[PDB]
């Protein structure tokens, strides 16, 4: 049959990537909700206008004053929108925080999740896989996509090592020296329209991978210390499992988000036309190298944060963004980013214990913003 | 509880690297018969003495007469043997024509048939398929066992395309021109797969490549216009499944037998530690180009005696291994061995009739060889 999809983050580049998926399987999904942030309202008013969906959720008061008939508006307008909507799939899409909450709810459903939403995981750690069962969670990450993917190469007791390319970002290669010239635009500042500033930032700095790791964790239950990364500069190979016989799975395909938005949504249903497949017709090459840990450590200290465990991970992340932040304002050098969260990360110990509640999720990120905050200004 | 395993051709390559995996894991298998040639009598007695395994065929009677106590000698020993002994998987490995009567026997046995001697399937075609029960065969081969992995990636209707990985061989670049002057010496070396001198000659000529396409499409069911062949020089991947959706699942690792023998004798289990994993904290490149079917048709040659069907596979095998020994004998070129095997199939017409018994493939063959010493004679 078909299932019914509930869309969070609607207005965002995942959210409406998935809505194109839907849009051209109507044979297998349909639209029962659509949440968004209250920036792109406009979007979302026209999303309603073409779905005919009217069930709909806009999170900022304030921009649900511009419309007279929205069902839930407000700060938990998504947690709402998601306990009162029968659905088979919740993709969660919304950035950070946000994230988090309506996690838990679309959980508690009994829902599938396809989980977009790094918070959740990385900072919701144990809360969120305290609440889900088994197979509950698909992710819808490239990297973790094609890791779900291998691992149907055999038992869960056969397997080694699991192992995510990267792509090396704008500075694969660079030397220590090099990085301290690092300017904002070199490692991807620009005003670029459907994604924020962070991400291709978080991609040069091994950040982004850092967070993968910590997830793959999280999704796979296997150990940080047989979660391996290494370079791709093609990012063909979307990641790999390797066997106990020594047998290694990859998962390949040309760079489309639609694949594994598509299988997150129809898991563990293939949808048939998602993508473009690797084209051999024409000659190529897929090129391996290790990562140089010395001069990017970020996931050396993802996997110091993973198994300290509890809130740490959430400090990690939390001590990047306003790290990261400060690069992009000019406030610290390229090389200070994961400088400062070491920092921030060494000084952390009191976050190792697990939390009971999402606010001891928001006071162990609140401890490590201030803390990278000073960090950033020698106060 | 382990698996008791009947060795044919115990002395060849994938015969003793398979009494290694055994050898290594006494909790998984264990060695209840062996049948060997007679060409190699040395390996033979080492074998029996390590093994403590007496019931032993040999073929040549004159071998096994300077042996001794052997309960099975002559053409139908290792036929003989497959029939009187109590086992759970026959591994055949036996070369050329000589594997046939044993597969049959195997299959009769209800024994899983670990199929190392790809001739019994391309010859026995629908005969060896009807005597099956449904995964009663598993592959040895590098590139099947791969697909069958693969495979794991999704549903049967989720397939699109199997491809299947050729090394291209020494003469890989090379112009037609450049392969009239082509020696046995040349022929003779292969990049990753140390193997004698007919396997050797099959991946140089790609005849190989087309004898595996043909089992592809018995063992997997995959029509031959949904078969491809990529070149891939380093031999890393040894064949891929791409997905309706746009997923291609890949499997990787070191060339290296016993990772496929392994699997084929324990499938569907994994065995530990048969084999070394890809190292991805060394750098490495997976190159692909596209088959040159020009300078090498067989592959394309293979397509067509398989969709003709019936015994026509059986002609492709057998005017193969004629125009291959007079190849290696010094009487013909490089480039007469596809050209006469093409020459074959052209005139083969009553040959797509279906087996009803093996003297069907045994007359297929019988034809085969004196058309195929016809074309030689002309030339
Ligand atoms: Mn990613
Ligand atoms: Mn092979």
């Amino acid at each position: 049959g078909r299932l019914r999809v509930v869309v969070l983050g609607s207005t965002g580049s995942i959210g409406t990537q998935a809505l194109q998926v839907i849009a051209d399987n109507p044979d297998r999904f349909e639209v029962v909700g659509l949440a968004a942030g209250g920036a792109h309202l406009d979007t979302l008013l026209r999303q309603r206008a073409q779905t005919g969906v009217t069930n709909i959720a806009v999170a900022d008061e304030h921009a649900a004053q511009r419309v007279g008939d929205i069902p839930y508006h407000g700060s938990d307008a998504a947690t709402r929108l998601v306990e009162q909507t029968e659905a088979d799939v919740v993709l969660n899409a919304l950035v950070g925080a946000l994230g988090l909450r309506p996690t838990l709810a679309a959980l508690k459903t009994g829902a599938r999740l396809a989980l977009a939403n790094k918070e959740s995981l990385v900072a919701g750690g144990s809360l969120v896989l305290r609440a889900a069962r088994p197979g509950q969670i698909v992710p819808v990450d490239s990297e973790h996509s094609a890791l779900a993917q291998c691992l149907r190469g055999g038992t869960p007791d056969e397997v080694a090592k699991l192992v995510l390319t990267a792509s090396g970002g704008p500075f694969r290669g660079w030397s220590a020296a090099d990085l301290e010239h690092v300017t904002p635009e070199q490692a991807g500042a620009h005003p670029t329209w459907s994604m924020g500033p962070m991400n291709t930032l978080n991609s040069a700095s091994l950040v982004n991978k850092g967070l993968e790791v910590i997830e793959t964790h999280l999704l796979f239950g296997i150990p940080y210390d047989r979660i391996d990364v290494v370079v791709h500069p093609q990012s063909i190979i979307h990641s790999m499992v390797t066997f106990i016989d020594g047998s290694t799975i990859a998962q390949a395909s040309p760079p489309d988000m639609k694949l594994p938005i598509s299988l997150a949504l129809g898991w563990p249903r293939r949808v048939s036309g998602a993508a473009a497949a690797c084209d051999f017709h024409t000659a190529s090459s897929w090129e391996f190298e290790p990562l140089d840990t010395d001069v990017f450590p970020a996931v050396e200290l993802a996997r110091q944060a993973g198994v300290a465990g509890g809130c740490m991970t959430a400090v990690y992340n939390a001590a990047n963004e306003e790290a990261a932040a400060a690069f992009l304002a000019g406030r610290i050098g390229f090389p200070a980013i994961v400088g400062i969260i070491a920092d921030v990360l060494h000084a952390a110990d009191q976050w190792a214990v697990e939390p009971a509640t999402v606010d001891d999720v928001l006071d162990a990120q609140r401890w490590a913003r201030e803390r990278a905050q000073r960090a950033v200004s020698g106060m």
